[PDB]
């Protein structure tokens, strides 16, 4: 690619004085040069900046921004999290966004992503994609995902001298929903400066114990075992733990799905119809420790955690299909209910007659007219948690309005496409 592997790259790496920086200071920053950048005339640039841990301890990161030819004002920014779904470095989202067709991740960065930052950029938003798994590549990993997207943002606002107040919306899919619901929860406690005005996320894994209980022994259970890796680089007292008891073939298949171009591709084809319990020599180990109390801590479902689970306050649009086969749409369902029973102000779209695919398109155009209006203010007044399929040109304006002939005719031409997940694209409305 433009760039080394991350793998061959200390920029990739943190620096022994890393305990000297502020969350989210700029240790150094590059111009890079991106698809979406050349496509949409918006200079781009990777930022090396400080972050924070599960372990509390001060990491670096990168994070890529995007800076609009005609920024909308005042300064607006739009966080953007990819489904990395991976836990090799050189899966890292900065690397798969950069011109280049090497890289092991990128579909991950091509596909609905540049339609989606695309739009940010035409509606005048600076744009901040995180690699929220952090250095370790910690798939999954809830308080690492959070910590570094929140801090990906301060950066942005530090590089490019932006008001503090500057409004920021969130925004991901299936494992960046992951990414985006933990960066929400974490808000209040860890970055309460930042004027975050709405958030939209789909797909949303919120219990790591109920994602991989759901997805174990079936067509995608390498996300299972990529989880377990996930989470285990994130925990060190987990990671021991799991060492001591992995068989000769967990030890190898461990090895494996932290190997350098090791992606979310070769996860989905290597690993169909895996039990992750034939690695080790225990299968009760989700309900040991360290174990069952890690699972306690990496949920935002408060009937599961050991913790009070933050509720952020601000509008908040939660797309899921009913019958997602890939993440559980009752947990998802269970965290709307919950927060809603707090106050939170969330638009619920669950979709009857969808799969997760399917899914990603049908809540897209909803997903972005939601994020616009939360910008501008206008989020309409809903029964908090009220399941609604939200339609385009039905519940919002319609594909061309909302993204323009463009955007809406890239949109339509992922119909039937292959995705990251082999499974294909659909419409942009339930047939």
């Amino acid at each position: 690619a433009a760039l080394p592997n991350p793998y061959d790259d200390p920029f990739y790496t943190t620096p022994s004085n890393i305990g000297t920086f502020a969350k989210g200071q700029v240790i150094q920053s590059r111009k890079v040069p991106t698809d979406i950048g050349n496509a949409n005339n918006a200079a781009s640039f990777q930022l090396q900046y400080r972050t924070t841990n599960t372990q509390n301890e001060a990491v670096a990161d990168v994070a890529t921004v995007w800076i609009p030819a005609k920024p909308a004002s005042p300064p607006k920014i739009f966080s953007y999290q990819v489904y990395e779904d991976a836990t090799a470095l050189d899966c890292a989202p900065s690397y798969s966004y950069l011109t280049g067709l090497d890289q092991p991740n990128k579909v991950t960065a091509v596909l609905d992503t540049p339609i989606i930052i695309g739009w940010a950029l035409q509606q005048g938003y600076y744009v901040v994609s995180s690699d929220h798994e952090g250095f370790k590549a910690a798939f999954i990993a809830g308080y690492e995902e959070g910590m570094a997207i929140l801090d990906g943002i301060r950066a942005l606002k530090n590089y490019q001298n932006l008001p503090s107040d500057s409004k920021v919306a969130l925004e991901g899919y299936s494992g960046g929903a992951h990414a985006t619901v933990w960066a929400t929860s974490l808000a209040e406690s860890y970055a309460p400066e930042l004027n975050i005005v709405g958030a939209s996320h789909g797909g949303t894994p919120v219990s790591a114990k109920d994602t991989f209980t759901f997805l174990n022994g079936g067509p995608f259970a390498g996300f299972a075992l990529a989880g377990v890796s996930g989470l285990s680089l994130a925990h060190p007292d987990m990671e021991s733990f799991i060492e001591a008891r992995l068989n000769a073939k967990g030890q190898r298949t461990l090895k494996q799905i932290r190997g350098r171009g090791f992606c979310l591709p070769q996860v989905v084809l290597t690993y169909p119809f895996l039990n992750v319990f034939s690695l080790v020599n225990d299968t009760n180990l989700l309900n040991e420790a360290p174990i069952a109390s890690i699972l306690k801590q990496e949920t935002v479902v408060q009937a599961e955690a050991s913790y009070t689970v933050s509720v952020p306050k601000f509008p908040r649009f939660i797309w899921h299909a009913i019958p997602d086969e890939i993440v559980p749409y009752q947990p998802a369902a269970t965290y709307v209910k919950e927060q809603c029973a707090k106050g939170a102000n969330i638009n619920f779209s669950p979709y009857p007659i969808a799969e997760h695919l399917t899914a990603e398109i049908f809540g897209l155009v909803p997903s972005l007219w939601f994020i616009k209006q939360a910008f501008d203010g206008t989020t309409p007044k809903v029964i908090c948690g009220t399941p609604i399929p939200a339609i385009a040109g039905i519940t919002t304006p319609s594909a061309d309005q909302v993204l323009g002939s463009d955007l809406a005719n890239q949109l339509r031409s992922l119909d039937g496409k292959q995705s990251a997940f082999g499974k294909p694209f659909g419409p942009i409305t339930p047939p």
